[PDB]
């Protein structure tokens, strides 16, 4: 029912206690999908499941600064499976974005874009069904 890639608003940026919920079905055969918190056309948080690195599932997380990837920060805990309806809940927090899938804590990225009421948008991309994309206060 939504259609990807999808853009969600996040009027005036993040900020701290703001909670960010995906949910939808990945593809079968998938290959990647892809969360990008955007401040223009920088972007402050790149989450990148993917399916088929060298044979390995990895998830790839970085910042784009004036088009230019900076360091990973690579996770081989991988709680995506092709086929399957997943969770992604990014909960913003003072010092970092922290991301459970399905529950379960996977992985903190420490934000190196200060300016959070700036990232004022949320591209969702890749091989998924996406079923709602939605944001409130915890
Ligand atoms: C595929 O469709 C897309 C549609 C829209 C946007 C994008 C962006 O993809 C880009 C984004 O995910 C970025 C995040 O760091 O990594 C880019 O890929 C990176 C490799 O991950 C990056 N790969 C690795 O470093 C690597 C590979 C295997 C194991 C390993 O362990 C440390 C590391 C590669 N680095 C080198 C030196 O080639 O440089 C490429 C270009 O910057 C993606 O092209 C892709």
């Amino acid at each position: 029912p939504l259609i990807v890639p999808y853009n969600l608003p996040l009027p005036g940026g993040v900020v701290p206690r703001m909670l960010i919920t995906i949910l939808g079905t990945v593809k079968p055969n998938a290959n990647r999908i892809a969360l990008d918190f955007q401040r223009g056309n920088d972007v402050a948080f790149h989450f990148n499941p993917r399916f088929n690195e060298n044979n390995r599932r990895v998830i790839v997380c970085n910042t784009k600064l004036d088009n230019n990837w900076g360091r990973e920060e690579r996770q081989s805990v991988f709680p995506f499976e092709s086929g399957k309806p997943f969770k992604i809940q990014v909960l913003v927090e003072p010092d970092h974005f922290k991301v459970a899938v399905n529950d379960a804590h996977l992985l903190q990225y420490n934000h190196r874009v200060k300016k959070l009421n700036e990232i004022s948008k949320l591209g969702i991309s890749g091989d998924i069904d996406l079923t709602s994309a939605s944001y409130t206060m915890i």
